[PDB]
C-alpha cells in the first residue's frame, strides 16, 4: 500500500478490538447510532492508547537519567490535527487503514473530522510545532510550554467578497490528545506593590491568577520517544474571588471568576505587528510565572533533591537547564528568573544575573518595525511592580558595561537602553532578551547578518560572541511523508527510508535526474496531487478549475510585506494581455492566493478584497476561458496547506528584499516538487544557494539596491510614467473597472501604491513579469520543468528542522542529539 | 463482610486488571506517583465501565418497546457522591472492597476523594434525586432533564463565627459519570419581538444561545435499568456571538461570549425563597426550551415517525407524554408548550391547549408567601415577549370559565387573575400551573389539605379534581443500606434482603421488639455509629465530644420557620439550670446544629453567629464538663448528612406548624433509628400516625391553635412576662452574656423576637423544654429507648419514594411500576 509501515496480522485485530471497546465503553455508543465523528474518536483513542505507555517511560527515563532539560517558551504553537502524523510516527498507518478498512471504514474521511490545534498564527507558531517533533526525533529531553487558549486563530469567511472573522471553538467536542493535570496547579500573581524591608523586596498585595497545566504528548519519529508539550490555562482561586467581602452581590462574585480566567481565553490574532494591551502582557507572564516555577521545582529534585554537594547551589542550574525565547513574547522571563533568585532564593544580584544570563537564549525573528515589543511603562509599573525596578536594574548595570567600553559615547548610550524615553516611556524588550541572554540568533543567514549590521549593530560590538544564526527548517514527517506519501513512496522506492530522519540523503535523487522511469513518477504523483486538490476544491467550496494548467499558488498571511499585491499586479497583466491578444497561445494558469488578515489590519483585508475582486471579473469573461483562473483559497491553516502545497507548481516568495526573515512555507513548497519565484529575501538566498540559481527563478531588487533606492528616495510616479502596462492597470482600479457598483472602492490601495508604498511593489513589477515569462516557458517543456524539479527536491535536504535542531542543541544549548530508539514502549507496571 | 454482594473469584480479578488499565490508559499514571485522588478516578472509571453496557440496552430497549416517557423538570437536583451508590445497586460493593484491598488499597478513604454534585440547595433538591433513583428502580422509562450548574450550593465557611461562602468548584479535577453530548446541542431563543403575519404569529429577531446536553446515568437498583439525566449548558454561538458586525473589538467579541454562557453557571442558594433576578429567568426558560425541543423530537420518532395514522397528530402527544413540574420553576414549559404546536405546529388553540393540560403535572412544595414566583411583567414583556402574549391569552379563557362558573363573583376573578395588578404587574406562576396542568398535588396530607383550604381554594372549588397528595418520601437504598450497612445487616439478618426494593417489609421488625438479641443489636450499631462520627469530628474538624451522651441533632436550610432559634432557648435553658444546681444529675447531651444560611438572609446568618456563641460560652465553662456541648456542624450537604443522621439519636423538626410543606430529613431520621421530637406539621403527621403517638415526642400548637393566635393577635411580652426562665435567656443575649466584646451585637434577633416574630417561637417555648424533659428521662432507660426507636425503623416503611413514585406512576402518571430485571447487561454489539 505504501511504506506507512506493517499491517500485521495479530496488530489489525488488536486495534479493532480496540476501536470497538472505546466506542462502546468511551463514546458509549453502539454501531447504529455511531456517525462519522463518533468513529474518529474511537480511532484517535486507539491510537493515543499505543503512544502513553511510551510516553510514560520516556519522562520516567529523564528522571532517572537527568539530563539537561530543554524548555522552548513560546506564546505560539501551531499544531494542527494530531491523528495522522501520531501513526505516522509510531509506525501505525498501514495497520489503522487496514483495520478501519475492515470495520467498514474510510480512514481518510475519518481523518477530514479532526479539528485543527490553531494556538498560532503563521510562521513563529508552527516553527515551534516543528521543532518539537524534531527535538522528540532527536532524543531531546525537551518541553513545550505555552498557554491552552481555548479559542485559537479565528475561521475565516468570505463574504461578498470580504473577510468575516469567527471563532475557533477547537475544544467544542473535546481533545482526545490532551491530559489535564489539575493537580500541578500553580498559582501567578499580578498588581500588588514592593515593599522594602529588612532583609529584602517582597512582592504584596497581589492578586491571584491559578494556572492549570495540560500535557500533549509529542512523538519523536519511531524512536519510542515521546515528549511532553504543556499548556497552561488560567483558572480563578475560590476564596478571594468570592471571599474579599463587604456587599458586591455572592451571584456577581462568582460571574467575575471570568475576568481571571480571560487570560488564556484567546489568542491575538497578529502577524509581525505588536499590540500593547494589557491583557497581552498578562498573557506573557502568565505563561513565564507558571513555567518558571515548573523548572524550578523539576531542578530541585534532579540529583540535587537527594544529594550533590548539598545546599541549593544554582550554580548548576545552567548545566541542568536551557530555556529559549521564541522571540520577545516570553522576554519576562528574564526578570522573573531573577526575582525569583534574588528575592525568593536569596542569591546576591551578581550570582543570580550570570545564572540567568546562562541559562537563557533569545531567537529574533523579525526587523520590521511594528512588530517590536516596546511596553509602556506605566503599563509593567501596575501590573509588575517588582519588575519593573529588576529591570531598571539591569539597565543601570548595563550601561554601565557600555560606558565602561565606549568612554564618552553618549548616544550610544541613549539607543542601547532598555528604556526609551519620548512621548511615553517604553521598554524595549529586544533590548531585554540580548542583555540577559547568551546567545541572540536570527533565522535565516542575511537575516541573522541584518541583525548584526543595522538593528542590534551596538549589541554586536559590545559582544560578538552573543551573536549566532540558526536557518530555520520543516518536518519532513509532516511536510512529506504525512502530506506527500505518494511523492515519499517513489523516493524511498530508489533511495530507502532512511532520509526521513536524514533528510540530507536526498542529494542521492541527483543521480536519477536523467532517469527516466523517474522522471515520469515525479511528474505522476504531482499530477495525481492536483486532481485530489482540484476535486477538493468542488468538494467543499463548489466552482470547477482545470487540473491541466499550471498550479500557481502563494499562501501565507496577508501583509503588505508579502506583496500579494505585487501578485495581483502580475495577474491583472496576464489578463490585459489575453484580452488585447484572444487568439494567442498562453499557458495556462490558475493562481491561487490564500491566507488570513488580521481583524484591524485595514490594508490587508483591503488586499483580499481586491483579489476576490479581480477573479470576479477574470473569473466569468468569456474570452479568458480557461487560461486563467483567480481563486481565493479560504481559511488558509496547518490542515489546508497539507492539501495545496503537494498539489503546487509554482511557489511565490516576493517579498521585499530584507523583510521577510527566513519564512517557511518556501521550504515546503521546494520539498514537495513546486519551482519557487522569489525575490534574494530570507532563506530564499540559501535554497537557491543549494540548489543552484539556475534551478531557481530569482528576480527583483537585491537588499542593496533597496537601500540604494531608500537613499535616493522612493518615487512610484516614475514607474507609473515609464511603464504603459502599470499605468494601464492603476487606472483600471482607480476608475472601477474592478469595483463598478462602488468605482471608488480600491482608492486606498491605488493612494498608498503612488504616494506610501514602505515596500515598493513598482520597482520589482518590471522584473517580476519578465520573470513569470520565464517560468511560463520552461511549464512548456514537462521534462524539463520536472527535472528542474527533481533538482529542488533533491536539494532541499537543508531545510529539515532536525538539522536546525540539532545546531541549537550542539551551539546553544550544550546538549548532544541521539537518534537512539528508546527500550520499547513494552507494557511494565512498577 | 455484610450483603454488599458477592465477592466473586472471576469478578475481584477482572476488577483488578481493569483498575490498572485505567489508571494507566485513563489517567496516564504509574504506581510510583499515584496519589488517592488518582487511585479514586482508576475505581469511578471501572465502576462506570460496569453500567454503560446497561445503559446502552435500557435506552435501546425504551425506544423499541416505546412506553409511555416521563420527564421530571427540575432546576435542582442534589445528587451527592455516586461512586458508592453505584457499587451498591449493580451489588459491587463487596467485589470492589475485596479488590482494592487486593490492591493495597483502603476503598472508604478513596470515596471520601469523590465531590458531591450539589446542584440543589435543600429538600426540594434532594426528593428529585431520590426520586430518580426510585424512577429506575420501578422500571418507569422516566428522564431527569435540569441545569448542568459550573457552581453548585456554596461550600460554607465559619470564620470567626460567622459563615463565610464560597465557590463549590466540583468540576475542577472533572467528573467520570457525565458523557457530553456536544452532538445534540439546541438552540435557544431569548429577547427579540412578536411579528403578526397572515397565518400566525412569528418570533423574531431574537438571541440565540446554545444549550449542550451532559447524560449521567441513573440505575436502578438491581434490576439493570439505567435511567438518564440529562442536563443543559449553556454555549455561545460562534457566528453572531462574533458576526453582529460593525466595530466593538474582535478580542472583546470573543470575551463577550462568557455572557450568553453565565446562563449556567450558578445555582441560585435561596431555599423556600423567591428572588426576580433576569439570570434566573433565563435559566428558567433555557431548562424549558432545550427540554421540550428534545421531548417533541423524541415523539415525532416513536412509532409515528414511522406510520401510526400518519399525519403528525398531537392527539397522542399525552398517551405518549407526561412531564411533571417540580415547583413552578419550570412553569414556563405550559406557554413555550403551547408555543410550539400553536406557532410552529400550527394547531389550532384548543387543540393545542388540550394537550397541554393532557401531559403537564405541577407539583407544589410551599405555602410562605415569600416562596412564591411572581415575575414583574416588564420582565417577561422584554425577555420572552410572545410568552407573554400567551400567558394574557391563557388568563382571559381561564377567567371566562370562571366567570361562567361563577357569574357576578368579581372578587373571585381578581382573585384567580394569573395577572396581578397593583405597584408593577406581575404573573402568578403557580396560578399558570393550576390552569395549564391536569393535576396539582402538596407533597403531605396536611399540606395538601392547606392548599384546597387556603392558597388555592378558589381553585379547588373550580377544579376539585385537579387535587391531590403525595406524600414524600426517601431512598433506602442512598439512606439506609449505603450510609447505615450495619443497620442493614442486621435487619437483613431476621428478614432477608428484599425489604430494600420494598420498605414496607421493615414492618415485620415489630415482631422483635421484645427480643433480647435484636434490641442488643439495634443499640450495637448505633453506638459504632456514634463512635464512627465523634472520631470523624476530631478527625477532619478537631475539638472532642463524648459519645456516651445523647446526640441532639438539627441539620436542614437556616430559616426562621425552621426555628433553629427556639432550639437555641432550649440549649441555653439547659445550660442555666445546670449553672443554678452543678452537682445535680443531667442526662448528658451534644446538641449538633448544623445547615447553610443564604447568602442574602440576614437573620439566617445572625443565627448561626448565635448558635457558635453560645457554644463559645457553654463549651469553655468548667462547671458544665461534659454535660454539654454545642457544637456547628460545617458545611452541612449530603454527605455530610449520610454520615451524621446515622449517628443521631434525637430528630429535631420543630417548625411552626403549617410552615414546613412536609420535610425529608425527618424520615431520614426515623428510618436510621433516632427518636423524633417534633410539632405536628408536614410529614410528622403521618409519621406519628404510623408508628403510634406512643412512640413519638409530639409537642406545640397544632395550626389550629396558631391561626386561633393569630385571630387574638400575637403579643411575645406576654410570653416574657409570665416565664422567668424565658425571660432570663432574652436579658442574658441582650445583656452581652453570649457577646461580650459587642454587647449589641444580638439585637436584631431579640427585637424580632419581642416584636415580629413571624414563628412564635416563643408560643411553643414551655411546651418543647417540658417536652425535651421526657425525653432525657426515656434517654436514662436504655432498653425502653431502644425499644421505641425498634417501632419508629419497623414502621418507616411507608416513607419510601419508591412508594410516592408509584401512586405518581398510577394516580398521575398512568403508567404502571414494574420490579422485572432488565434482561441482563451482557455484551452484544449490533
Ligand atoms: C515575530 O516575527 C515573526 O513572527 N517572524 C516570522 C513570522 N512572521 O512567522 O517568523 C517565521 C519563523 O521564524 C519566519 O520564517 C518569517 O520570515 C517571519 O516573518
Ligand atoms: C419551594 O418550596 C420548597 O422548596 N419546599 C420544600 C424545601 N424547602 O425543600 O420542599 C421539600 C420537598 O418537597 C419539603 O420536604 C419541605 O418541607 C419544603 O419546605
Ligand atoms: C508554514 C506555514 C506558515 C508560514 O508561511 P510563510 O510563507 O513562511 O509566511 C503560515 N501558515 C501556515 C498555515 C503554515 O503551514
Ligand atoms: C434531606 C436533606 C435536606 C432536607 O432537610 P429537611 O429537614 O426536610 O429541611 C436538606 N439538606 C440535605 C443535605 C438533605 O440530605
Amino acid at each position: 500500500i505504501s511504506v506507512r509501515g506493517l499491517a500485521g496480522v495479530e496488530n489489525v485485530t488488536e486495534l479493532k478490538k480496540n476501536f470497538n471497546r472505546h466506542l462502546h465503553f468511551t463514546l458509549v455508543k453502539d454501531r447504529n447510532v455511531a456517525t462519522p465523528r463518533d468513529y474518529y474518536f474511537a480511532l484517535a483513542h486507539t491510537v493515543r492508547d499505543h503512544l502513553v505507555g511510551r510516553w510514560i517511560r520516556t519522562q520516567q527515563h529523564y528522571y532517572e537519567k537527568d539530563p539537561k532539560r530543554i524548555y522552548y517558551l513560546s506564546l505560539e504553537f501551531y499544531m494542527g490535527r494530531t491523528l495522522q502524523n501520531t501513526m505516522v510516527n509510531l509506525a501505525l498507518e498501514n495497520a489503522c487503514d487496514e483495520a478501519t478498512y475492515q470495520l467498514g471504514l474510510d480512514m481518510e474521511e475519518l481523518e477530514e473530522i479532526e479539528e485543527d490545534a490553531g494556538l498560532g498564527n503563521g510562521g513563529l507558531g508552527r516553527l515551534a510545532a516543528c521543532f518539537l517533533d524534531s527535538m522528540a526525533t532527536l532524543g531531546l529531553a525537551a518541553y513545550g510550554y505555552g498557554i491552552r487558549y481555548e479559542f485559537g486563530i479565528f475561521n475565516q469567511k468570505i463574504c461578498g467578497g470580504w473577510q468575516m472573522e469567527e471563532a475557533d471553538d477547537w475544544l467544542r467536542y473535546g481533545n482526545p490528545w490532551e491530559k489535564a493535570r489539575p493537580e500541578f496547579t500553580l498559582p501567578v500573581h499580578f498588581y500588588g506593590r514592593v515593599e522594602h524591608t529588612s532583609q529584602g523586596a517582597k512582592w504584596v498585595d497581589t492578586q491571584v491568577v491559578l494556572a492549570m497545566p495540560y500535557d500533549t504528548p509529542v512523538p519523536g519519529y519511531r524512536n519510542n520517544v515521546v515528549n511532553t508539550m504543556r499548556l497552561w490555562s488560567a483558572k480563578a482561586p475560590n476564596d478571594f474571588n468570592l471571599k474579599d467581602f463587604n456587599v458586591g452581590g455572592y451571584i456577581q462574585a462568582v460571574l467575575d471568576r471570568n475576568l481571571a480566567e480571560n487570560i488564556s481565553r484567546v489568542l491575538y490574532p497578529n502577524d509581525n505587528f505588536f499590540e500593547g494591551k494589557e491583557l497581552r502582557l498578562k498573557q506573557e507572564y502568565f505563561v513565564v510565572a507558571a513555567t518558571l516555577q515548573d523548572i524550578i521545582r523539576r531542578f530541585k529534585s534532579s540529583k540535587f533533591g537527594c544529594r550533590d554537594p548539598v545546599r541549593t547551589n544554582f550554580d548548576a542550574f545552567p548545566d541542568k537547564v536551557a530555556i529559549q525565547l521564541n522571540d520577545t513574547h516570553p522576554s519576562l522571563a528574564i526578570p522573573e528568573l531573577m526575582r525569583v533568585l534574588v528575592d525568593l532564593e536569596r542569591l546576591d544580584w551578581d550570582k543570580a544575573w550570570e545564572v540567568t544570563v546562562k541559562t537563557c537564549a533569545y531567537t529574533n525573528h523579525t526587523v520590521i518595525p511594528e512588530a517590536l515589543e516596546r511596553w509602556p511603562v506605566h503599563l509593567l509599573e501596575t501590573l509588575l511592580p517588582r519588575h519593573l525596578q529588576i529591570i531598571y536594574e539591569i539597565n543601570q548595570r548595563f550601561l554601565n558595561r557600555v560606558a565602561a567600553a565606549f568612554p564618552g559615547d553618549v548616544d550610544r548610550l541613549r539607543r542601547m537602553s532598555l528604556v526609551e524615553e519620548g512621548a511615553v516611556k517604553r521598554i524595549n524588550m529586544a533590548h531585554l532578551c540580548i542583555a540577559g541572554s547568551h546567545a541572540v540568533n536570527g533565522v535565516a543567514r542575511i537575516h541573522s547578518e541584518i541583525l548584526k549590521k543595522t538593528i542590534f549593530k551596538d549589541f554586536y560590538e559590545l559582544e560578538p560572541h552573543k551573536f549566532q544564526n540558526k536557518t530555520n527548517g520543516i518536518t519532513p514527517r509532516r511536510w512529506l511523508v504525512l502530506c506527500n506519501p505518494g511523492l515519499a513512496e517513489i523516493i524511498a522506492e530508489r533511495i530507502g527510508e532512511e532520509y526521513i530522519s536524514d533528510l540530507d540523503q536526498l542529494r542521492k535523487l541527483l543521480s536519477y535526474v536523467d532517469d527516466e522511469a523517474f522522471i515520469r513518477d515525479v511528474a505522476k504523483v504531482k499530477q495525481e496531487n492536483k486532481l485530489k486538490f482540484a476535486a477538493y476544491l468542488e468538494r467543499e467550496y463548489k466552482v470547477h478549475i482545470n487540473p491541466n494548467s499550471l498550479f500557481d499558488v502563494q499562501v501565507k498571511r496577508i501583509h503588505e510585506y508579502k506583496r500579494q499585491l505585487l501578485n495581483c499586479l502580475h495577474v491583472i497583466t496576464l489578463y490585459n494581455r489575453i484580452k488585447k491578444e484572444p487568439n494567442k497561445f498562453v499557458v495556462p494558469r490558475t493562481v491561487m492566493i490564500g491566507g488570513k488578515a488580521a481583524p484591524g489590519y485595514h490594508m490587508a483585508k483591503m488586499i483580499i478584497k481586491l483579489i476576490t475582486a479581480i477573479g470576479d471579473v477574470v473569473n466569468h469573461d468569456p474570452v479568458v476561458g480557461d487560461r486563467l483562473r483567480v481563486i481565493f483559497l479560504e481559511n488558509y491553516r496547518v490542515s489546508l496547506a497539507e492539501k495545496v502545497i503537494p498539489a503546487a507548481d509554482l511557489s511565490e516568495q516576493i517579498s521585499t528584499a530584507g523583510t521577510e526573515a527566513s519564512g517557511t512555507g518556501n521550504m515546503k513548497f521546494m520539498l514537495n516538487g513546486a519551482l519557487t519565484i522569489g525575490t534574494m529575501d530570507g532563506a530564499n538566498v540559501e535554497m537557491a544557494e543549494e540548489a543552484g540559481e539556475e534551478n531557481f527563478f530569482i528576480f527583483g531588487m537585491r537588499v542593496e539596491d533597496v537601500d540604494r533606492l531608500d537613499q535616493r528616495g522612493y518615487n512610484a510616479q516614475e514607474y507609473y510614467d515609464r511603464i504603459p502596462e502599470l499605468r494601464q492597470i492603476i487606472e483600471q482600479l482607480s476608475s472601477g473597472f474592478f469595483s463598478p457598483k462602488q468605482p471608488d472602492l480600491f482608492k486606498d490601495i491605488v493612494n498608498m501604491l503612488m504616494h506610501h508604498d514602505r515596500f515598493k511593489v513598482f520597482a520589482d513589477y518590471e522584473e517580476y513579469v519578465k520573470c513569470q515569462e520565464r517560468v511560463s516557458a520552461l511549464y512548456k517543456n514537462p521534462r524539463e520543468w520536472t527535472r528542474m524539479v527533481i533538482r529542488n527536491i533533491a536539494t532541499s535536504g537543508k531545510f529539515s528542522s532536525d538539522r536546525t535542531i540539532a545546531q541549537y542543541a550542539r551551539e546553544i544549548w550544550g546538549v548532544e542529539p541521539s537518534r537512539q530508539r528508546l527500550p520499547a514502549p513494552d507494557e511494565k507496571i512498577p
